[PDB]
């Protein structure tokens, strides 16, 4: 009788990704035993025609294990020793995905792993990111800094398509010794079409669900001095209120440009700090003038009705600024790298 494991005896490194395992060839596997160094059992299961084994749990970094089993045939008997250890990160890295489980999202939400580390090996964090979507749909990765990868079609996601991704990062080298800490799989789905647009000429914000306006907003954006750029937005996260504070920006609440208000009914739509807000100190220049420093200015019944339709997701387009183009690295701004140059990468 013949015994095949998945790894070599006196083997240094295996990478702990995956499980380890014991065929029998001409006879049947009669027992198992792995164990740790500290000598704690590992626990595995024996298939139904006894010819294959496998660890059942997560084996660890930096353990030394040893596999003892015996394969008996008709003819005679068969057993072996092996004792390997895995690999011994350098370093952890932890990864979050967005949007959220089992959340519905808008149109133009992309897929985003953020890990807590710079990725030396962008190549081999792609690899372990396993992108599912129904109906399918040609994507691709793309990163925004060292830290933050993104995924994400041509055009929209077309409403009701499911979203399935699963960040198998454990036991992968993700470069210079960085391991990931562990695995993590978000799923979600895209609801109804909602792009609102503000255009400058009109400093009107139109809200369009599937192709249809359902709301028109007198609006003042960013003031000549600090415009808002031109570009699509994608919605984040919606505030019942919020204190903005520009140093979370870069901008010194002491300097010029710099603030600190306290809002209502905010939607945030930027990285850089823009937001979609209720602001009944200009509802006299909302329609009229711009006065801010780059927030979409808009009476607070607006506001309010925006936080209540408006999901994370949904799309917001500026165009006619006197402002320049959101940068496709700010956060939101997935959408304004054109596709050639996106789906190309950067790993």
């Amino acid at each position: 009788p013949k015994l095949t494991a998945s790894v070599t005896d006196g083997a240094v490194g295996v990478t702990v990704d995956a499980p380890v395992s014991v065929t029998a060839a001409d006879g049947v596997l009669a027992a198992v035993t792995m164990v740790n160094d500290n000598g704690r059992p590992v626990a595995g299961r024996l298939s139904p025609d006894g010819l294959r084994w496998s660890t059942t749990e997560q084996l660890g970094y930096n353990r030394r294990y040893t596999l003892n089993a015996t394969a008996l045939g008709l003819g005679g008997a068969a057993t072996r020793q092996l004792t390997f250890q895995t690999s011994s990160p350098a370093h952890l890295t932890m990864p979050y995905v967005m949007p959220g489980d089992g959340e519905v999202v808008g149109v133009g939400e992309p897929v985003a792993i953020r890990f807590d580390e710079n990725i030396a090996d962008r190549g081999a964090a792609e690899k372990a990111i396993k992108i599912t979507t129904n109906p399918p749909v040609e994507g691709a990765f793309y990163w925004l800094n060292n830290r933050e990868v993104r995924w994400r079609p041509e055009h929209f996601w077309k409403p009701g398509t499911a979203v399935d991704v699963a960040v198998n990062t454990y036991g992968v080298d993700l470069g210079e010794g960085m391991f990931g800490e562990d695995n993590v799989q978000t799923h979600f789905t895209i609801g109804d079409e909602v792009i609102a647009t503000a255009d400058d000429n009109t400093k009107i914000l139109t809200v369009r669900v599937n192709g249809e306006v359902v709301k028109s907003m007198p609006t003042s954006m960013g003031k000549d001095s600090t415009p808002t750029a031109n570009g699509i937005y994608i919605v984040g996260s919606r505030y019942k209120h919020i204190i903005m504070d520009s140093s979370t920006y870069g901008v010194p609440v002491n300097s010029p440009n710099g603030y600190r208000t306290d809002v209502d009914w905010a939607t945030q739509i930027s990285y850089s700090g823009v937001f979609v807000h209720s602001a009944p100190w200009s509802v006299g220049a909302q329609g009229h003038t711009n006065t801010s420093h780059g927030c979409l200015n808009v009476s607070p019944s607006n506001a309010q009705w925006f936080y209540d339709h408006v999901k994370r997701g949904d799309i917001v387009e500026v165009v006619n600024t006197v402002g320049g183009t959101l940068p496709g690295i700010d956060g939101l701004g997935d959408w304004n790298i054109p596709w050639d140059q996106w789906r190309a990468g950067n790993a």
